[PDB]
């Protein structure tokens, strides 16, 4: 009854082009099996939603990669809110939701905001640039480690460390693999920097530890969860606001629209991760046998989400393949949906939202003049490389 399929998600043609392959995966049923990987799949929006949204039968603790934490050692200790369910989940999702609060924002908003409008003015100067180096990478590269109160020795780990994390939920193929091999340094600085006594006063770091004496974690709970922010936090939003610049590239009449009205910043932001989904792909693992779409699971089994694929489901979506700026947005779920949604989209909210503020106030025109590169991850999707040409306005 569930169709069997033989596209690989995680071969670099399907990272090349994922588009017609997860239409086919759509088209094929509410759910299918993968034959390479031997899991199910779900990559409609009406499946995926549903799967994130049950985390007792579809749950996170066995793991949220291919490999399943009851039948293989997971390659680091698992993380505390990601990898784990509730009721034990709870309490760190509680902590890092009030470090990560409104609250926050407010104190680091002007911060954030003037980073993004000297960044925009530093590379209008240059005029011709790398807008993932230049500014994907070089923006939030400037303010998260600051406002995690990293020390400055040592950052250049803290894009590995992430690429790895994110190459590492995916099957053991070579960009895993080689990811692997590598890891030990980044993983022994990110580790290092966990621990309270290298964390600055005031920053998210030091306000997780300083969280550790209202019941809620203990002290050997803070490094983790500290650690989950040093995974998440940087290289999603790296791939979030290159793929706003690169949707601004590709559709100039949307670029007009926020000129004209830079109020639409953050909501064009939001449409760039309907758009591109920078965390393409994740799986949950079944608790028990389960129908799924007139489909049943068994026990045990990993299930693939495709969140890029349900954020383009016409199904859901009025032309899905256009960004478009004004579109309703809620509901997508390029941030997850359900108990382990995005805790931190706050921050990657305030990121994106202020850098597409400095570029509509500022550019005129955002023009490709040269070879674009795509960048090749498990679990990410973005680019390694986006030459363009900006004309100040
Ligand atoms: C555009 C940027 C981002 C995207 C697309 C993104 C995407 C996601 C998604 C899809 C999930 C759900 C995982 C699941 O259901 O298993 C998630 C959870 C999470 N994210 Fe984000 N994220 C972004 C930025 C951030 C930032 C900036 C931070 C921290 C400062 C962060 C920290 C986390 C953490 C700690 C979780 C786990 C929450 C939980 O399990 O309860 N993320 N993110
Ligand atoms: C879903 C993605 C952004 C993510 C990656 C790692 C962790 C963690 O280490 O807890 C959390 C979320
Ligand atoms: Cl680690």
């Amino acid at each position: 009854t569930i169709p069997h399929l033989a596209i690989d998600p995680f071969s670099l043609d399907f990272f090349d082009d994922p588009y017609p392959d997860q239409q086919t995966l759509r088209d094929a049923g509410p759910v299918v099996y993968l034959d390479k990987w031997n899991v199910y799949g779900v990559a409609r929006y009406a499946e995926v939603h549903a799967v994130l949204n049950d985390p007792t039968t579809f749950c996170s603790s066995r793991g949220v990669g291919l490999s399943d934490f009851k039948k293989e050692k997971p390659w680091r200790p698992p993380s505390l809110i990601l990898e784990a369910d509730p009721p034990a989940h709870t309490r760190p999702r509680a902590v890092l939701s009030k470090v990560l609060s409104p609250a926050t924002m407010k104190t680091i908003r002007d911060g954030f905001a003037a980073a993004a409008d000297a960044k925009v003015d530093e590379l209008l100067q240059r005029g011709c640039i790398d807008a993932i180096a230049d500014l994907a990478e070089a923006y939030p590269l400037s303010v998260f480690p600051d406002a995690m109160g990293l020390k400055q020795e040592g950052r250049e780990h803290l894009l590995p460390y992430a690429g790895l994390v994110f190459n590492a939920f995916g099957p053991p193929n070579e960009l895993r693999q080689t990811a692997i091999e590598r890891s030990a340094p980044h993983q022994a600085y990110v580790n290092e920097q966990c621990q309270r006594p290298n964390l600055a006063p005031g920053g998210f770091g030091a306000c997780i530890h300083a969280f550790t004496d209202t019941g809620e974690i203990t002290p050997d709970e803070a490094p983790l969860l500290v650690r989950s922010l040093l995974s998440a936090g940087l290289d999603t939003t790296v791939n979030g606001i290159g793929a706003a610049v690169y949707c601004l590239a590709r559709f100039p009449g949307e670029l007009q629209r926020l000129r004209s009205d830079p109020t639409l910043a953050r909501n064009a932001f939001e449409e760039a991760v309907r758009f591109e989904s920078p965390v393409q792909t994740f799986f949950r693992t079944t608790t028990r046998e389960v129908e799924l779409g007139g489909a049943v699971i068994g026990e045990g089994e990993k299930v693939l989400m495709f969140l890029g694929s349900a954020n383009r489901d016409p199904r859901r979506w009025s032309d899905p393949d256009l960004y478009d700026i004004t579109r309703k947005t809620s509901g997508h779920v390029g941030f997850g949906s359900g108990v382990h949604m995005c805790v931190g989209q706050l921050v990657a909210r305030l990121e994106g939202e202020v850098m597409l503020s400095a570029l509509a106030r500022k550019v005129a025109a955002i023009d490709i003049d040269g070879p674009v590169k795509r960048r090749f991850n498990n679990t990410l999707r973005g680019l390694e490389s986006l030459p363009v040409k900006l004309t100040p306005a």
